[PDB]
């Protein structure tokens, strides 16, 4: 918090990308970007505001600022902006999209050993971001990318706050997804790397449930209640003690109590290691999961100027 | 080893139990608990936890993590877990307390039959953990609760450990009740089911002493050295040479020379079904042994949902 954040925010010229066809309605594009004279084309995601508001470029402009800070492979890569009437975000192609929609249209075909690899690469991503100084806030399969359906990246900095070398940071008001909220978020709009670790529990319960609604009937403001009397979400089918018990210990409501990302990286890591001991699917063995472009390559793979 | 853990850990609301007096000062409660909408009360114990170390609740949720993981008449059964801002344990409320007191404040009306089949349903409970290749490590007459003057279950599994279809356990350093252990454990840090009948030699020791002190001169760090020696606990007076011949192969230095559970469950049992013969106790024979609580039923009747 000392530290300058020497990053880098690169500046794109709108004749560099060809957009291909829509992802979304802001408006998300699927497209190429080339670099003039470099012989590459990277698939690209385009989100080009759409009137423009002073503060929806403030937002778009807030999001470029923390994903051009962040540079790990767990986290989504931000490859520059276009100045032009609508401020657009180029960002690395998730060709597979969000990982709770994978999740759900996928399920007869997700085995114990993509679920819990999905636990470690989130861990690690995390961990990252607290190494960063960054609490996320809004952790949730829907901001989970994927790359490759072995490979995923954390997403959706909208409001992911960058704290001072300050030990919690204070909301003031306005939309939150209270179902993946911290207790002391909810009730005192604290945050921190361990409100982070319970919506990062959450998102496993999310995974483990292939896509199911957290609290699916409770309406949001008699959430906060329900924690209060102790009670939590529900131990998923396909899961042992061994993986619901740490779910649950990052729903402690002493903060403190709750594991820390770098643990759960441990934990998920060595049960990736015998995946079906601690995960029990049906058929978990037989299972299977996924224009000229000579010059394609990835972001992943394409490294500064 | 490989077998995954499917037990379930329920997690249950603070304002479904109603705690009705204290236990113990850790802090352990008498209560019940009344599942909304099912019309039934099941007398409880409540071990809430004390301020929050992150230690005291990592301690608490690896007991719950064990006793969960546990289903047999002669073993303590888990409820569930409350998920307040201290963690409570809410188990089956044994209304005689621990077996050493039981004996103590007792003596005068326990006859053999009683002594010999406790001896049976402990014996029974440890060949159960040893199915489940679950090393106690802390078997006592403490250890032992008294549902009913004719049935005990084990407890405290603070220190249990769950071995990896891994041979032996060795432990770090901190607190051991060295009375109780085997040779081979207050030296070399080893634990085995093995270890476990030497500890099962002396609860029968305490058992028929009426709750003696095993050694109860010798300070713990001499005991070690006795052993050495060749030297045991002295054969108990109400003790014929059958009873105490079994306690004896149970402190063999050779763990493997010792009995098996399975084979003290088939020696004692044949005892019971003579008792006078194998412990000799005068008056014998003439001893005797022991709010709307319509709905009320043991949590041994109350089975899953």
């Amino acid at each position: 918090g000392e530290a300058p954040n020497q990053a880098l925010l690169r500046i794109l010229k709108e004749t560099e990308f060809k957009k291909i066809k829509v992802l979304s309605s802001g408006t998300v594009y699927k497209g190429l970007w080339i670099p003039e004279g470099e012989k590459v084309k990277i698939p690209v995601a385009i989100k080009e505001l759409r009137a423009t508001s002073p503060k929806a470029n403030k937002e778009i402009l807030d999001e470029a600022y923390v994903m051009a800070s962040v540079d790990n492979p767990h986290v989504c890569r931000l490859l520059g902006i276009c100045l032009t009437s609508t401020v657009q975000l180029i960002t690395q192609l998730m060709p597979f999209g969000c990982l709770l929609d994978y999740v759900r249209e996928h399920k007869d075909n997700i085995g114990s050993q993509y679920l819990l690899n999905w636990c470690v690469q989130i861990a690690k991503g995390m961990n990252y971001l607290e190494d960063r100084r960054l609490v996320h806030r809004d952790l949730a399969a829907r901001n989970v990318l994927v790359k490759t359906p072995q490979h995923v990246k954390i997403t959706d900095f909208g409001l992911a706050k960058l704290l001072g070398a300050e030990k919690e940071y204070h909301a003031e008001g306005g939309k939150v997804p209270i179902k993946w909220m911290a207790l002391e978020s909810i009730l005192h709009r604290i945050y921190t790397h361990q409100s982070d670790v319970w919506s990062y529990g959450v998102t496993v319960w999310e995974l483990m449930t292939f896509g199911s609604k957290p609290y699916d009937g409770i309406p949001a403001s008699e959430i906060s209640s329900i924690l209060e009397k102790g009670e939590r979400l529900p131990q998923p089918p396909i899961c042992t003690i061994d993986v619901y018990m740490i779910m649950v210990k990052c729903w402690m409501i002493d903060a403190d109590s709750r594991p820390k990302f770098r643990e759960l990286i441990i934990e998920f890591s060595k049960m990736a290691r015998d995946p079906q001991r601690y995960l029990v699917i049906q058929g978990d063995e037989r299972m299977h999961l996924p224009e000229d472009m000579d010059d394609v390559v990835d972001a992943d793979e394409y490294l500064i100027p």
